[PDB]
């Protein structure tokens, strides 16, 4: 099954998931000079005040922070979006060194990491129905770079010893995702996909222009995680990012 190594990596995924070479695949390079400021775009609404996290899981490709999504509690609205999208989970992709790690790129510049906050369109009733829909999902993408530590991230950095290997989860209630955002909500937006199999083309991507900075020591602990399951030989969880995919004449819009 799919991974990020030589043999099961991003190059291979088209074999089980043909949409891997589809028409609206993610991530992409964001060429700042080609993106159009779009005046028909509403303000963005991230209402993460009443977020109910439940747990952190190592699924063997990343770790997921999972939220209670059966009421309108942590929701994205506005910008390119029609209606309400509920936060289901968040996770990151990161590199082996600071010069790589992000999935999206800005003028071919790769960031040390990248955060995804994943949301589903309410009206479809559940996350499973939503993924079968062209407007089923909304993902907030936030770049990370190395500098000063992000204090809103340390809670996550500190539970990661508990979830070293695939399968493991800890309780992770009462986490506030508002502590992961940068100060500006300027974003680029385009129609796109999930970045891991099954690569469903169900995502409106909202990618923030302003990176968050984390510490060398923060990202070092991401790199101490394992892809493998307990009692298997050690495969460091690093470089779990898909590279930039062909834009195929979709237009990336800037909110700014
Ligand atoms: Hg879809
Ligand atoms: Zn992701």
């Amino acid at each position: 099954h799919w991974g990020y190594g030589k043999h099961n990596g991003p190059e291979h995924w088209h074999k089980d998931f043909p949409i891997a070479k589809g028409e609206r695949q993610s991530p992409v390079d964001i060429d700042t000079h080609t993106a159009k400021y779009d005046p028909s775009l509403k303000p963005l609404s991230v209402s993460y005040d009443q977020a109910t996290s439940l747990r952190i899981l190592n699924n063997g490709h990343a770790f997921n922070v999972e939220f209670d999504d059966s009421q309108d509690k942590a929701v994205l609205k506005g910008g390119p979006l029609d209606g309400t999208y509920r936060l289901i989970q968040f996770h990151f992709h990161w590199g082996s060194l600071d010069g790589q790690g992000s999935e999206h790129t800005v003028d071919k510049k790769k960031y040390a990491a990248e955060l995804h906050l994943v949301h589903w369109n309410t009206k479809y009733g559940d996350f499973g129905k939503a993924v079968q829909q062209p407007d089923g999902l909304a993902v907030l993408g936030i770049f990370l770079k190395v500098g000063s530590a992000k204090p809103g991230l340390q809670k996550v950095v500190d539970v990661l010893d508990s979830i070293k290997t695939k399968g493991k989860s800890a309780d992770f209630t009462n986490f506030d995702p508002r502590g992961l955002l940068p100060e500006s909500l300027d974003y680029w937006t385009y129609p796109g996909s999930l970045t891991t199999p099954p690569l469903l083309e169900c995502v409106t991507w909202i990618v923030l222009k302003e990176p968050i900075s984390v510490s060398s020591e923060q990202v070092l602990k991401f790199r101490k995680l394992n892809f493998n399951g307990e009692g298997e030989p050690e495969e460091l969880m690093v470089d779990n990012w898909r590279p930039a995919q062909p834009l195929k004449n979709r237009q990336i819009k800037a909110s700014f």
